[PDB]
Protein backbone atom coordinates (compact mmCIF):
# COMPACT_ATOMS: atom_id res chain seq x y z
CA UNK A 1 0.00 0.00 0.00
CA UNK A 2 0.92 3.43 -0.57
CA UNK A 3 -0.12 6.82 0.92
CA UNK A 4 0.30 10.37 -0.62
CA UNK A 5 -0.74 13.43 1.92
CA UNK A 6 -2.09 16.64 -0.64
CA UNK A 7 -1.52 19.77 1.24
CA UNK A 8 -3.54 22.50 -0.14
CA UNK A 9 -6.14 25.14 0.95
CA UNK A 10 -8.30 24.82 -2.00
CA UNK A 11 -10.55 21.33 -0.88
CA UNK A 12 -12.13 21.13 -4.33
CA UNK A 13 -9.17 21.13 -6.54
CA UNK A 14 -7.61 18.71 -4.05
CA UNK A 15 -9.99 16.45 -4.17
CA UNK A 16 -10.45 16.40 -7.75
CA UNK A 17 -6.35 15.63 -8.08
CA UNK A 18 -7.41 12.85 -5.43
CA UNK A 19 -9.96 11.41 -7.61
CA UNK A 20 -7.39 11.32 -10.51
CA UNK A 21 -5.07 9.84 -8.97
CA UNK A 22 -7.20 6.82 -7.29
CA UNK A 23 -8.77 6.69 -11.27
CA UNK A 24 -7.04 3.87 -13.40
CA UNK A 25 -6.20 1.84 -10.31
CA UNK A 26 -2.23 0.23 -10.48
CA UNK A 27 -0.45 -2.75 -8.61
CA UNK A 28 -0.26 -1.65 -5.09
CA UNK A 29 -2.97 -0.23 -2.81
CA UNK A 30 -3.41 3.87 -3.21
CA UNK A 31 -4.35 5.88 0.00
CA UNK A 32 -5.22 9.30 -0.47
CA UNK A 33 -4.92 12.07 2.92
CA UNK A 34 -5.83 15.69 2.60
CA UNK A 35 -4.27 18.41 4.56
CA UNK A 36 -5.63 22.25 4.65
CA UNK A 37 -2.05 22.87 6.33
CA UNK A 38 1.02 21.65 8.28
CA UNK A 39 1.28 20.57 11.04
CA UNK A 40 -1.86 18.60 11.43
CA UNK A 41 -3.44 18.48 14.62
CA UNK A 42 -2.31 15.58 16.33
CA UNK A 43 -4.60 13.46 14.71
CA UNK A 44 -1.64 12.62 13.12
CA UNK A 45 -1.85 8.44 12.43
CA UNK A 46 0.30 6.67 10.20
CA UNK A 47 1.37 6.61 7.30
CA UNK A 48 2.89 8.91 4.65
CA UNK A 49 4.99 8.23 2.12
CA UNK A 50 5.09 11.26 0.51
CA UNK A 51 3.77 15.20 0.59
CA UNK A 52 2.65 17.32 -1.87
CA UNK A 53 2.17 20.67 -1.82
CA UNK A 54 -0.59 22.45 -3.60
CA UNK A 55 0.27 25.89 -4.49
CA UNK A 56 -2.33 28.34 -6.01
CA UNK A 57 -0.47 30.54 -7.95
CA UNK A 58 -3.77 33.22 -7.74
CA UNK A 59 -3.87 32.78 -3.93
CA UNK A 60 -1.22 34.89 -1.31
CA UNK A 61 -2.56 32.87 1.03
CA UNK A 62 -1.87 29.55 -0.28
CA UNK A 63 1.83 30.72 -0.54
CA UNK A 64 2.06 31.86 2.63
CA UNK A 65 0.20 28.72 3.85
CA UNK A 66 2.95 26.44 1.89
CA UNK A 67 6.03 28.24 3.74
CA UNK A 68 4.94 28.39 7.03
CA UNK A 69 3.41 24.19 6.29
CA UNK A 70 6.75 23.44 5.36
CA UNK A 71 8.43 24.62 8.50
CA UNK A 72 7.03 21.74 10.27
CA UNK A 73 8.25 19.50 8.14
CA UNK A 74 11.34 16.95 8.80
CA UNK A 75 13.80 17.64 6.61
CA UNK A 76 14.04 13.87 6.02
CA UNK A 77 10.94 14.18 3.82
CA UNK A 78 12.76 16.42 1.69
CA UNK A 79 14.87 14.00 0.28
CA UNK A 80 12.09 12.72 -2.64
CA UNK A 81 9.30 12.41 -0.21
CA UNK A 82 8.27 15.82 -0.68
CA UNK A 83 6.77 17.70 -4.60
CA UNK A 84 5.62 21.19 -5.27
CA UNK A 85 2.77 21.18 -7.36
CA UNK A 86 1.95 25.08 -8.58
CA UNK A 87 -1.39 26.00 -10.43
CA UNK A 88 -2.30 28.63 -12.25
CA UNK A 89 1.27 29.43 -13.46
CA UNK A 90 0.40 28.73 -16.94
CA UNK A 91 -2.18 31.39 -16.98
CA UNK A 92 -1.11 35.26 -17.98
CA UNK A 93 -3.77 36.38 -14.70
CA UNK A 94 -1.40 34.86 -12.06
CA UNK A 95 1.32 36.78 -9.71
CA UNK A 96 4.53 36.76 -11.36
CA UNK A 97 5.62 37.73 -7.53
CA UNK A 98 4.00 34.43 -6.57
CA UNK A 99 5.37 32.02 -9.29
CA UNK A 100 9.30 33.35 -8.49
CA UNK A 101 8.55 32.63 -4.90
CA UNK A 102 7.44 29.07 -5.12
CA UNK A 103 10.67 28.55 -7.61
CA UNK A 104 13.08 29.46 -4.77
CA UNK A 105 10.93 27.43 -2.41
CA UNK A 106 11.36 24.41 -4.59
CA UNK A 107 14.93 25.34 -4.91
CA UNK A 108 15.26 26.22 -1.09
CA UNK A 109 14.54 22.82 -0.04
CA UNK A 110 15.77 21.13 -2.85
CA UNK A 111 12.49 19.23 -3.92
CA UNK A 112 10.82 18.86 -7.62
CA UNK A 113 8.67 21.58 -8.86
CA UNK A 114 6.09 20.28 -11.14
CA UNK A 115 3.14 22.51 -12.79
CA UNK A 116 -0.28 22.09 -13.91
CA UNK A 117 -3.38 23.36 -14.17
CA UNK A 118 -5.57 21.09 -11.77
CA UNK A 119 -8.83 23.08 -13.41
CA UNK A 120 -8.17 21.26 -16.78
CA UNK A 121 -8.77 17.51 -16.30
CA UNK A 122 -7.01 16.84 -19.46
CA UNK A 123 -4.02 18.13 -17.89
CA UNK A 124 -4.77 16.67 -14.58
CA UNK A 125 -4.91 13.18 -15.53
CA UNK A 126 -2.20 12.65 -16.83
CA UNK A 127 -0.54 14.86 -13.91
CA UNK A 128 -2.41 12.26 -12.26
CA UNK A 129 -0.85 9.45 -13.67
CA UNK A 130 2.83 10.44 -12.98
CA UNK A 131 2.35 11.13 -9.10
CA UNK A 132 1.29 7.77 -8.63
CA UNK A 133 4.01 6.72 -10.28
CA UNK A 134 6.27 9.33 -8.29
CA UNK A 135 4.41 7.85 -5.15
CA UNK A 136 5.29 4.18 -5.76
CA UNK A 137 9.11 5.03 -5.57
CA UNK A 138 8.36 6.79 -2.54
CA UNK A 139 6.38 3.71 -1.21
CA UNK A 140 9.32 1.75 -1.98
CA UNK A 141 7.68 -0.53 -4.85
CA UNK A 142 9.91 0.16 -7.88
CA UNK A 143 12.69 -2.09 -7.23
CA UNK A 144 15.99 -0.31 -8.08
CA UNK A 145 14.57 3.29 -7.66
CA UNK A 146 13.99 5.15 -4.76
CA UNK A 147 12.79 8.18 -3.84
CA UNK A 148 15.97 9.77 -4.19
CA UNK A 149 15.85 9.89 -8.51
CA UNK A 150 13.40 11.98 -8.18
CA UNK A 151 15.06 15.46 -8.39
CA UNK A 152 17.03 14.39 -11.03
CA UNK A 153 13.76 12.63 -12.77
CA UNK A 154 11.57 15.54 -12.41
Amino acid sequence: TATILLVGTEDALLQQLADSMLKEDCASELKVHLAKSLPLPSVNRPRIDLIVFVVNLHSKYSLQNTEESLRHVDASFFLGKVCFLATGAGRESHCSIHRHTVVKLAHTYQSPLLYCDLEVEGFRATMAQRLVRVLQICAGHVPGVSALNLLSLL
